[PDB]
Order: structure tokens, then C-alpha cells, then sequence
């Protein structure tokens, strides 16, 4: 079975499975970003903690999508998870730029799935995305952009000093 | 009067009154289901309690629709409430199947009213349904379907034993 | 850099990165197992919860390995994560058998890495595995085996009844 | 007497006495490092506190070794304690480099004694080192290396500013 599926198209079902893969990929990326900043030759603990908390948030997003797939009577299908795009992530600036690229891509996939649900006249899907993902993405993207601007201002002629100071005074708990 | 009605079509107003009748009918159905399982010759108290709690939930749904009708300046119109479809409800399996049919029908009426509000460019209606009814229906329908599967697994060659066990180990508080 | 690496061979470093991939694969497998038992046509919530808690435990194992890689001055390297071996997991019995196969394979990789560390005269690695992984694996494998025996005893001529009963009376919180 | 000595070689006994001398030497070194940073012409209180806490940790290590020597029935033998290698310790960077050299040397002596105990088939010794010294050393060495990287990043063209800032924002309680 399902004995429950109603108004839930095969197109939406497959798009949700692809979205789950995207979120789990993003979680993996953030795991790699976090452990890079924990290297003794990088050693930016606030930066590590920022990214490790994003890995957890993206995992949680995936899990919420999978719960919804089952609540609608669709079938979760998992694919391989590709490794992150880089093995070494550069400076905090490079990392924050990569993070914003990633979140914009997740946001665009959410918007695409919202448009498909609106084409499929699936209001439960659209509300689901609206309520648990779209505003979260916009808030996160704003925070990233705020961080980017602050990092950029700190580079100066004194890039090491600025990278330290950002980690100490903005990020670090 | 109304001195408040704005962007609220006569089509939506009438559809809301029909939806209220549907919810109150569903409440009535659940009242009958509950008292059937309280018969001394049926005597499945967890089953009775499951359905009596659904009768209350459907009443509450109707009441929320009626409050919204008034908040928009529409006029509540009540119709006769038809008796439930059966006087005797069979086994827990039969009852759970009937309950899922009923909830699918309520869900389809919600979806239909959402489509009408989207055709009428009525976003307050659409949000209302989204926020208080659509996810509730999908959650409930999932729970029912989970129960159905468990009841079906228990029938075995031992149907009385399975019906007892489900009531004792899944339902009963 | 590293300015800290001491007595930490390239062979151990690479084996730790492979072990991280194994644990993250096992976490993924358990995520899939969990959501399968949450399907409305499977609907064994204790079974779902057992596997979702194992997905978290395996993630945590991976994270502990990655922390240790950095504490030793090695470099975390991530690879693609292959999808689980099955899309549908059968009965609780099938799933529990698959889980024991998986844990035996993780255990064997731990034993292999312990032997390499003992060949490389790396006592910190050996203690690390001993203290955080080996006994955890043996405890878990014992619990699985206990569950397997109980499921097997319950199959009887009444397999649905037994699967229900195990989930209700052993697993379900 | 001893009336208790069992499986405890004269080679291990002497190596433990040498290790005690190493730890007490390291404690002395850290005492000197601490009081240097308390000079009014150096005046880095977080730096002083970091090193004074390490002097206590190394004393405690020595004391744990001496307790174990007695628990095994060996005889503690003390030798003269050589003065630290420098009277003046330079900048925080110089000091942190000296500290990592020292800890690497303690770690190597631990590893050497572990290898001797494994050659002597002395598992209580090996467990002792494993449980109370090896991971402590690896954790400490990681922390030092993290500090070194942060100090190095702060030197910039502005070495005084960076030394202040590190002491204020990383070390100082
Ligand atoms: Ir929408
Ligand atoms: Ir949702
Ligand atoms: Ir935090
Ligand atoms: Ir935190
Ligand atoms: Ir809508
Ligand atoms: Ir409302
Ligand atoms: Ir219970
Ligand atoms: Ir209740
Ligand atoms: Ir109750
Ligand atoms: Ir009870
Ligand atoms: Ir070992
Ligand atoms: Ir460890
Ligand atoms: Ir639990
Ligand atoms: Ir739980
Ligand atoms: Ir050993
Ligand atoms: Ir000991
Ligand atoms: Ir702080
Ligand atoms: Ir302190
Ligand atoms: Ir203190
Ligand atoms: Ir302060």
C-alpha cells in the first residue's frame, strides 16, 4: 500500500526525494566545513561551530521532508550522496561565500518544488514548504549575508587579524 | 448588515456553510461509531474512545468554520444533518475503513474549497484552511492508515484475538 | 600544517577516513530502515524508532572518528556515500538480520583498524577504539541477537501477530 | 619488602622513575614560563595563567606515576631536577613553540614506556598510560597547536597588537 495517498502526484513525490538528497548533501558539506575549521592549522572554533550547527539543521530538514513524504503516502527513495565540492575550504570568507551559494541552491529547489505543487494544485505541499522551509532559508541567507559583509570589512590589509576578530567577536559562543 | 465583508464571495460563503454541514455530519458519524463500540456485545473501550475523540474534533472543526464565516461577514446557514450511514459498524477493521473513507471525503471538500478560494483570489480563506485543517487531515489520515495496517496484520486466523490485542495495545489509554 | 602530528601513520589516517565513510553509510542505512517502518503500509513505530536511534548513534561514531583524526593531526577526507542496499526492508525479521550483518561489518572494520594500529605501535588509536567503539559494538550486537531470537520465536504460524507483539512489547517506548 | 610485586620488571620500574623526573622537569619549566609572563615588562596575565595551570597538571602527572610505582611494588627514586632551558621566554609565540616541543617530548617518553611495557607483557602499565596520560597529551598538544595557529595569524605587521588580542580574547579568563 498506500491506503492514504490523496492529491499527491508522482511528480511531487519524486521532487521531494530529490530535495531530501539535496538537504542531505548540504548536511554533508557542512560536516566537512566544520571539521576543516577544527584542523589545528586552521583553528577557528566559532567557524567550526557555525558549520556543525548548519549540518544538523540540514539533516533535520531532510528528516522533516521524509516524514512528510510518508504522511502523504509517497515512498522515500534514497540515492547516493555525493561528496562535498572541496576537501579544503580556504578562509572564513571563502567558506561563507560557499555556504551562501549552497543555501541559494537549496532555496531555489524549494521555490521550484513550491511552483510544482502550485501547478499540481497541492496546497498541503505548498503550506508545508512555506511553514517549515522558506522563511528558514530567508532568515539563514540574511544571517550569512550579514556575516559576509562583516568578514569583508575586516580583511583590510590585516587579513589574519580580521579573521581572528570575526571568529572571536561575532561567532564564538 | 455586514459592515465588514471584503473580498468574500457568495460562492465561498455557501461552500463554507456546506463544509460546516459535512463536519457536523462527520461528528455525528463518530458519535454513532463511539457508542457502537460501547455496546456490551461489542465492548472495545479503546475503539469507543478513539471515535468519541474524533466526534469532538469534527465538532470543533465545524465551530472554527462558523467563527470564520462570521469574521468574514458571511452568514451561517444550517441544514438538516443526515443520520450516519450505518446503525451497526461491524468489526474495528470495518469501522477504521469507514473512518478513512469519511476523512478522505472531508479532505477532498477542503481541497475543493481551497481551489475555489484560490479561483476567487481569497488568500485569507486559503491560509485559514491551510493553517487549521489541511495538515490536521493529513496527520489524521496517516494515523488511520497506520491503524488499518496494524489491524489487518492481526486478523491472522485468530480475528477475535487480534481485535482484542489491537484495542488493548494500540488504542486503549 | 599540522604542527602536532606524532606517531600517526598515513596508513592509519587513511583507514580512519574509510571508517568514517563506513559509519556514515551505516547511518544512512538506518535512516532508510527507520522511514520504511514509518510507511503507512508497514506502520511499526517501535521498529522505526529503534532504527532512527541507530542512525543517530552511527552519525555520532563518525563524528567522534573525525574529531580524533583532527586531534592527531590527520586530515579528514570525505568520499561519496553510497545509498543503502535496499529500498524496501521486508519484515522486522529481515531488517534485524540486515542490521546484524551491518554491525558485524562495522565491527570487523574496527578490529582491522585496531590490528593496524597495533602493527603501527599506535597505542592512542588502540585505546581510542577500545574505549569508544569496541564495547559499544559488542553490546549492540548482543541486543540485536536477543531481538532476533525473540522475533524468530514469534513467527509461529501467526507471523503478523508476532510482528505486532514484538513491536508492542519489546520495542515500543 | 615488597610483598606485592608481580609482573613488574626492573626495566619498567626504572623507566617510570625517569618519566617522573621528566614530568617534574616539565612542571618546573611551566612554573618559569608562568612567572615570566607575570613580569611587569611582559604582563600577559592569560599567558601566565595558561602556564601555571600546566605546571600543576605536570606535577599531578608525576604524582600519579609515583602512586602507580608504589601500587606495583616498585621503588620511587628521585634525581636532581634540572633547571629549565631558558631564563627568559620571549614572546607568547616563542613560549607556545617551546611548550609544544616539551609536550612532544613527554609524549614520546610515554610512547616509549608503552612499548617497553608491551615488550615486557605488562598490560596494567599499558592500560595505566592509556587511561591517564596518552589522551591527555593528545588533547593538550591539539590545544597548543590551535593556539599556535591563532598566534601566528595575529602577528601580521602588528605583533604587539596581536599578542595583546590573543591574550585577551583566547586565554584570559
Ligand atoms: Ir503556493
Ligand atoms: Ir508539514
Ligand atoms: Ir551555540
Ligand atoms: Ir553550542
Ligand atoms: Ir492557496
Ligand atoms: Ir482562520
Ligand atoms: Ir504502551
Ligand atoms: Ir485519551
Ligand atoms: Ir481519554
Ligand atoms: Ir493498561
Ligand atoms: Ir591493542
Ligand atoms: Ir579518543
Ligand atoms: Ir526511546
Ligand atoms: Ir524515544
Ligand atoms: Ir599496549
Ligand atoms: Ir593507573
Ligand atoms: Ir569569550
Ligand atoms: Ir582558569
Ligand atoms: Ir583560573
Ligand atoms: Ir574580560
Amino acid at each position: 500500500s498506500s491506503q492514504i495517498r490523496q492529491n499527491y502526484s508522482t511528480e511531487v513525490e519524486a521532487a521531494v526525494n530529490r530535495l531530501v538528497n539535496l538537504y542531505l548533501r548540504a548536511s554533508y558539506t557542512y560536516l566537512s566545513l566544520g571539521f576543516y575549521f577544527d584542523r589545528d592549522d586552521v583553528a577557528l572554533e566559532g567557524v567550526c561551530h557555525f558549520f556543525r550547527e548548519l549540518a544538523e539543521e540540514k539533516r533535520e530538514g531532510a528528516e522533516r521532508l521524509l516524514k512528510m513524504q510518508n504522511q502523504r503516502g509517497g515512498r522515500a527513495l534514497f540515492q547516493d550522496l555525493q561528496k562535498p565540492s572541496q576537501d579544503e575550504w580556504g578562509t572564513t570568507l571563502d567558506a561563507m561565500k560557499a555556504a551562501i551559494v549552497l543555501e541559494k541552491s537549496l532555496n531555489q529547489a524549494l521555490l521550484d518544488l513550491h511552483a510544482l505543487g502550485s501547478a499540481q494544485a497541492d496546497p498541503h505541499l505548498c503550506d508545508f514548504l512555506e511553514s517549515h522551509f522558506l522563511d528558514e532559508e530567508v532568515k539563514l541567507i540574511k544571517k550569512m549575508g550579514d556575516h559576509l559583509t562583516n568578514i569583508q570589512r575586516l580583511v583590510g590589509s590585516q587579513a589574519g587579524l580580521g579573521e581572528y576578530l570575526f571568529e572571536r567577536l561575532t561567532l564564538k559562543h
